[PDB]
């Protein structure tokens, strides 16, 4: 019968700009001079699951020079797979998005980007080529991959985080924690473990320095004790327009249309930050200007200042245990129970909904609070809530 989804969904949207969006936690490595960082990655299987790939990486700087040390934070990638129609070689296209939350001057403006690879893979080896463009300054990259030895014996998605964080669009106010072109030109040594669950792990070395004009990333890939028909080697992932972002059902992307049109109350496709800053002043949280321009930074991969719904379902599309789809809408409870008493009522339940922008009957809030209360009371309890995934 009811969606009470497009509140929940309106109120997740919220928590997931706040809670921020980055999948890649930077530490820094004092001793080796450059950084270490560890993070998963959530490969989609065909026929049901996730093939998770375990990262552990260590950037040490190839240059004597000076070089920057940063404060933990984190990277966001937003990532697009994609065929060249006319290309008949194995080939990947990939789009990226990467930002934050002396050098510096080599990557304002648009630089070149060559990359090769060099993998051993169970004695399977092969070779990839990469040419494209980065643009740091809006956090854009393009490149085309092809497997210059024939058919890629893993999936081109397995190799989307080995094939140039020096690309990352590191804001002004965080300038001071991009190691990467800090590193510049000199270059950097990237090293990874790759482990992939129940089955082998990658071994790169990869060096990223500039050759002239362009940023050239070079790396030996080492692939150890795969399964021969696993995952992998077995070709049993889906190629996914997204590495990391799942798929979502008719029933989920239409509550998340009405959800996006509470936040876009004009019509014009497009949440702005006064939009999205209503809302969240209606549900009594007063961001800042600038905490809003941030909160949208982290979705607006085209730079128009705004979300537009395809930017608005991959932020609400974003894997599955990012944390836990839960611990999230655990996290929505606070917002409905506005007087703290571990109960949502009928009458807090309508000062949301009319808070949003839903106009409702009296006999339209008493629906939905028998349609959720699964005990009987006349009230919703935070399980009753979760219950109503
Ligand atoms: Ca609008
Ligand atoms: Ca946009
Ligand atoms: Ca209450
Ligand atoms: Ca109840």
């Amino acid at each position: 019968r009811r969606t009470l989804h497009k509140a929940i969904d309106t109120v997740r949207a919220i928590n997931k700009l706040r809670e921020g969006l980055g999948n890649v936690y930077i530490k820094a490595d004092k001793q080796k001079n450059g950084i270490k960082a560890n993070f998963k990655i959530r490969h989609n299987i065909e026929d049901g699951g996730v093939q998770l790939a375990y990262h552990y990486q260590q950037n040490t700087p190839i240059g004597d020079g000076p070089v920057l040390l940063p404060d933990n934070h984190y990277l966001s990638v937003q990532s697009k797979l994609s065929k060249d129609p006319n290309e008949k070689r194995d080939h990947m296209v990939l789009l990226e998005f990467v930002t934050a939350a002396k050098g510096e001057e080599l990557f304002t403006g648009v630089v070149p980007i060559l990359v090769e690879l060099d993998g051993d893979v169970n004695g399977h080896k092969f070779s990839v080529s990469g040419e494209g463009e980065g643009d740091a300054t809006y956090g854009k990259l393009t490149l085309k991959f092809i497997c210059t030895t024939g058919k890629l014996p893993v999936p081109w998605p397995t190799l989307v985080t080995t094939l140039v964080q020096c690309f990352s669009r590191y804001p002004d106010h965080m300038k001071q924690h991009d190691f990467f072109k800090s590193a510049m030109p000199e270059g950097y040594i990237q090293e990874r473990t790759i482990f992939f669950k129940d089955d082998g792990y990658y071994k790169t070395r990869a060096e990223v320095k500039f050759e002239g004009d362009t940023l050239v990333n070079r790396i030996e890939l080492k692939g150890i004790d795969f399964k021969e028909d696993g995952n992998i080697l077995g070709h049993k992932l889906e190629y996914d327009v997204t590495l990391m972002a799942d798929s979502l059902t008719e029933e989920q992307v239409s509550e998340y249309k009405e959800a996006f049109s509470l936040f876009d109350k004009d019509g014009d496709g497009q949440i702005t930050t006064k939009e999205l800053g209503t809302v969240m002043r209606s549900l009594d949280q007063n961001p800042s200007e600038s905490e809003l321009q941030d909160m949208i930074n982290e979705v607006d991969a085209d730079n128009n200042g705004t979300i537009d719904f395809p930017e608005f379902l991959t932020m609400m599309a974003r894997k599955m245990k990012d944390t836990d789809s839960e611990e999230e809408i655990r996290e929505a409870c606070k917002v409905f129970d506005r007087d703290n008493n571990g109960f949502i009522s009928a009458a807090e339940l309508r000062h949301v909904m009319t808070s949003i922008g839903e106009k409702l009957t009296d006999d339209e809030v008493d629906e939905m609070i028998r349609e959720a209360d699964q005990d009987g009371d006349g009230r919703i309890d935070y399980n009753e809530f979760v219950q109503l995934m």
